[PDB]
């Protein structure tokens, strides 16, 4: 594993802790400006039963985050221990946990979510994704479960284990996109073995459905084994209760069969920005 | 999209899913073509909701491998599957005592403790399991305490065939071969030479033996997987578990021979364990 001085973090300054494989940790002076303050961070490392691929994957996740820049709505890389010991990928710590859990949490009978919240939450994530898209990076594993919420209830897109640079995809090869959770996956990602930003917006749409169902399970009652045939036949989830016709129409747009016909994140950002201001 | 195998197919309406042990317990009514009215307790493996394309092709492959492997005392066996019109359901034998790894840790000196003989019988059984598996040109590839189930009568059954391949279904020399095998149980040739044979399974068997005599210990404690192979090529090998005879430890060390052929064969393991176990009873 190459030496990357820029991101390396002294192992003796890192103190692992309770698990969140990811565990909470205390990183001392991880902040270049506060050399003596210990910051509570999250550390991702391999498991005892790890496989070669797991490692190759962990290494890739890290490198990926190194390439992606900073943004308020994406969890950022704080450093990594990579020489003489296990591989540790130190990332910002999101106190509130992941979005799917957070939402099911405040589901009306713990402080219930309002409409404006959902929209905001949605808007945030759209900007986070627009940024990613601009960095020429495809997430490929977008979903509520993979979104973390900071203490300030901010949306941070997480889990870059499957994210790739737009050009680093094996176009048309049988093994492409075979580790993507079917229910959040764009049809083309399978029916054509390709992945583009428009594939992420499809996923984004499924995310929206989750957000407005407060943690609902996509395509309820339909086994993944018989999903794609339905998808192909035109099946699409229903408007979630507690959701604007307008927003559902946005969900439906992210699910346009033809990729170029689905909106882009830049568009999604504007529309969401608009709806959000009005709600206010 | 899935061919039909009438002999293995099971009436989806005869099965009654239940609590989770993705695998869950269930009631297969009349699954035994010799008591068509009796509701048998079984285990059903199926895709999770966040499943991927690979998870499905993998589950299907596992089921096929279980169809090829015959019936044996020390192997979890396939009881049928629901593969038409609905989620894929693989119906397998239900082991009440769960998997070996926890089962062992569970009866660790302050359930009922394990006698030295019980550990040996356990090891002996699994060898017979592997010996058979090998006799069927089948390589398991993911041998480990966690992958062994234990029945009501404490019979050891090798399970989890999701990575088992036919002896000839391996791409010797391709960078990607064996990249999904848990490293702390995997034989060095698996990675270094990108091949896999039965002698690769005996290596695995060895780590299994170590887990057994440490009552569910964790292989190469305190050693990162990322550093393991270096230490292995360097000669490192686990230490004699406490409360383990030097004979059995020398047996483990043999399985971990750098040279595949210098490792015992499963048949040899079975005969030595049979000797040890028998002399123990006396």
């Amino acid at each position: 594993l190459p030496e990357d001085p820029k991101w390396e973090f002294p192992r003796d300054k890192l103190t692992l802790g309770k698990p969140l494989q990811v565990v909470m940790a205390e990183a001392v002076g991880i902040d270049k400006d506060k050399p003596k303050e210990a910051v509570t961070v999250a550390v991702k490392m391999l498991k005892d039963d790890a496989t070669e691929k797991d490692l190759s994957d962990l290494v890739s996740e890290m490198e990926m985050m190194k390439m992606i820049g900073k943004h308020k709505n994406i969890i950022n890389l704080l450093g990594a221990c990579t020489q003489d010991g296990p591989l540790y990928v130190i990332v910002e710590y999101a106190s509130k946990g992941n979005l799917r859990e957070y939402l099911r949490a405040r589901r009306p009978p713990e402080e219930q979510m309002t409409f404006k919240d959902l929209v905001s939450c949605t808007y945030q994530l759209a900007r986070g994704m627009e940024y990613l898209a601009s960095q020429k990076c495809i997430h490929r594993d977008l979903a509520a479960r993979n979104v973390l919420v900071t203490e300030n209830n901010v949306m941070r897109i997480a889990d870059f284990g499957l994210a790739r640079d737009i050009n680093n995809i094996d176009y048309y090869k049988k093994t492409t996109n075979g580790r993507l959770p079917v229910k959040w996956m764009a049809p083309e990602a399978l029916f054509d073995r390709v992945y583009t930003h428009q594939s992420d917006v499809w996923s984004f749409g499924v995310l929206m459905w989750e957000i407005f169902t407060l943690g609902g399970s996509p395509y309820p009652g339909i086994p993944v084994e018989e999903l794609f045939k339905l998808l192909k036949e035109g099946h699409r989830m229903d408007k979630p209760a507690n959701c604007t016709n307008e927003l559902y129409m946005m969900m439906r747009d992210c699910w346009h069969a033809v990729p170029s016909q689905r909106p882009t994140f830049k568009q999604l950002v504007e529309d969401l920005d608009r709806i959000l201001t009005l709600t206010t």
